[PDB]
């Protein structure tokens, strides 16, 4: 786009990461301006977007009217409206569902290309970025702005920062940086957010899921007590149901092929069924390991085995870094 990928290095897990800038082209901006802003979003999405202060982010999920997830967004206050980071993958149908009923709404909604996404993450990345900013997100103030560029502090698996801003300050931030960080491109970003539990849709899934079927309730996406959104009913039902369709889970193991988005998963026969899951996304680590987020029955134990359908491979389970209770 605006501004080039840096090529792609193997990613690694956060434990031991080095410095990091990264260009986040497989993810995409989108915002919303006019007097109905508040209002119209606060209707199409599932997080309470009124008690959103001006230094906060979430992650909403958005759904169509049967509670099913178009797509999940990480949503700020931006100008007069919001603005909103998810896949690049997904941003089009969405924007064009979004925009389909903004009809009666003082509303200007619009992707945005213009900006440049960056992640820096690893090592120092906060003393790195503190001597390029007067001012860092914090757990405390969690966005922060300045000059062409807002900040957002995230804190797993380990803490990073995600940066909205020019090009030419995406050039200063990379001229300066390229020295001490190494650089990377999105699959760096999206390791770390399988590593994390964060659920990621790409345009194959966008249709799919009951925002609980990916963890969101446990992320702070979904507000229980709020007015009223497209498909709050079923989401809402799906919380006092009680009974919990599936979840959102960690594989891990070496692999030949790269699991895609939207792949049946195969369990083993040792003492249960057959196809089982579907599939969100994958990174092939350094080891030789991939890693893979998927949604599957709450049910399953640090037993089971899996394998993406056209693969044969021992994938195994890690452990949600988060409680689903």
């Amino acid at each position: 786009m605006a501004f080039t990928p840096f090529p792609p290095r193997q990613p690694t897990a956060s434990a031991r990461l080095p410095l990091t800038l990264m260009t986040l082209d497989d993810w995409a901006l989108a915002t919303i301006t006019g007097a109905d802003s508040e209002k119209y979003m606060q209707g199409q999405v599932t997080a309470d977007v009124s008690q959103m202060a001006e230094d906060q982010h979430l992650l909403a999920a958005h759904c169509d009217a049967k509670g099913k997830m178009w797509s999940n967004l990480r949503l700020f206050r931006d100008g007069d409206g919001f603005a909103w980071i998810e896949r690049r993958s997904v941003r089009e149908p969405q924007l064009t569902e979004l925009k389909k009923y903004a009809v009666f709404s003082k509303v200007t909604i619009a992707p945005d290309d213009e900006r440049v996404l960056l992640g820096v993450a690893g090592f120092q990345a906060r003393a790195a970025l503190a001597n390029l900013f007067s001012e860092l997100p914090s757990k405390e103030k969690q966005v922060v702005k300045e000059g062409a560029t807002t900040l957002l502090w995230f804190e797993h698996p380990a803490e990073r920062f995600l940066i909205v801003t020019d090009e030419a300050t995406a050039n200063m931030l990379t001229d300066k940086l390229r020295g001490e960080a190494e650089l990377n491109n999105s699959q760096q970003w999206l390791a770390l957010n399988i590593e994390a539990g964060f659920p990621v849709i790409d345009a194959a899934n966008s249709g799919q899921f009951i925002p609980q079927a990916t963890n969101l309730q446990a992320l702070g996406g979904i507000s229980f007590k709020k007015g009223c959104y497209t498909g709050q009913e079923m989401v809402a039902r799906a919380k006092f149901r009680g009974a919990n369709k599936r979840a959102l889970w960690l594989l891990a193991g070496s692999a030949s092929r790269l699991p895609e988005a939207g792949e049946d998963l195969e369990l083993k026969m040792g003492e249960n069924w057959r196809r089982t899951g579907t599939v969100l996304a994958a990174v092939k680590l350094e080891d030789g390991q991939v890693v893979v987020q998927v949604v599957m029955n709450n049910d399953m134990e640090p037993d089971s085995i899996f394998r993406v359908r056209d693969d044969a491979n021992t994938l195994h389970i890690e452990p949600l870094p988060y409680s689903l209770e």
